[PDB]
């Protein structure tokens, strides 16, 4: 069903999350983590603070699709395992230093061709695909958003849901 997706997505916030391979995407699946440039990694961890919940939809750059979503149910942390990330052109490890420790909701892909009806008003109402790493999307937009994924019958919302 989708009853426990909704109450997880009750007054959350959402963002954009941008990557240039693949490679981070599989790694953020399988360890439940990951990093993001110093300017997002500050709006995050502010965000995590003032909701409860913040969800980030992936998009790898140039895949014409959503990779899936996940819930933050950390701020960063310094230290702790490294993460072996592949380094963009000039992204060094001190660059994605901070880690999150994130809860997948669904690691379904939606290509854009099946969100071409969903705007957001936080970057001029331009179609919800379009945006930097990190930009907000507005709470109905979002919420919309996540519901046109396929369900992922492999997750379980349960303990997601009494870490809110
Ligand atoms: C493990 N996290 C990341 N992995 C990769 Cl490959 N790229 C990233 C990551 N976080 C931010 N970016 C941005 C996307 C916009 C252009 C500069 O890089």
């Amino acid at each position: 069903g989708t009853s426990k997706l909704k109450y997880v997505l009750q007054d959350a916030r959402f963002f954009l999350i941008k990557s240039n391979n693949h490679e981070n995407v599989s790694l953020a699946k399988a360890k439940g983590v990951w990093s993001t440039l110093p300017v997002n990694e500050k709006k995050l961890n502010l965000a995590f603070r003032s909701a409860r919940s913040v969800i980030l939809i992936f998009s790898v750059r140039e895949s014409g699709k959503f990779q899936g979503f996940a819930r933050l149910s950390s701020e960063s942390h310094h230290g702790g395992s490294p993460i072996h990330w592949v380094l963009p052109a000039g992204m060094s490890a001190k660059m994605l230093g901070g880690v999150f420790k994130i809860d997948w909701i669904c690691r379904r892909e939606l290509p854009f061709t099946k969100s071409a009806h969903l705007t957001n008003p936080w970057n001029e109402h331009k179609p919800v695909k379009i945006g930097r790493d990190g930009q907000e999307i507005e709470l109905e937009c979002g919420t919309q958003l996540c519901l046109l994924f396929p369900p992922d019958e492999s997750i379980d919302l349960y303990q997601v849901i009494h870490k809110m």
